[PDB]
DNA sequence: TCGGCCGCCCTGGAGAATCCCGGTGCCGAGGCCGCTCAATTGGTCGTAGACAGCTCTAGCACCGCTTAAACGCACGTACGCGC
């Protein structure tokens, strides 16, 4: 998108929002209860855009493609800490491969 | 990204003009009257036209050549028409 004003201008700034609860919400250190986050973008995002992000989340995105389990090619980023999330994409009878 | 601009259908609402509907008024048309002159009737002549007869002119019909022109097909470019 030529008009694009990236990751600190428009729009962009909007995640750090998302950021800030998720920071408040995670529990203190020494309270060991179960907490998980996970956050969605678009793979072609700017390479400093992309570095920004990373350095921020304190974890490098996962790179998954829609079309090996849903038939579109929606290529994105997800960062997070859930367990065992860079397994290779299985797919199911139900889903929709074509 | 993403919010602000031109057809399209659909629809009808103000709105200036027009049709319809009454109310009034007037002057032009329908009807009555005298009268007088043009339509009618009767008769008579005179010739325009109806009709018989003849004739003889041209109009229609036919035929055979003879090319003059009408027809038909290709073709290509100039003009008719839509935008």
């Amino acid at each position: 998108n030529p008009a694009r004003k990236g990751l600190y201008e428009g729009t962009g700034r909007l995640f750090f929002e998302f950021y800030r609860l998720l920071h408040d919400a995670r529990p203190k250190e020494g309270d060991d209860r179960p907490f998980f986050w996970l956050f969605e973008n678009v793979v072609a995002m700017g390479v400093s855009d992309k570095r920004d992000i990373s350095r921020f989340l304190e974890s490098n995105p996962v790179m998954i493609d829609a079309k090996e389990v849903s038939a579109a090619h929606r290529a994105r980023y997800f960062w997070g800490n859930l367990p065992g999330m860079n397994r290779p994409l299985a797919s199911t009878v139900n889903d929709k491969l074509e």
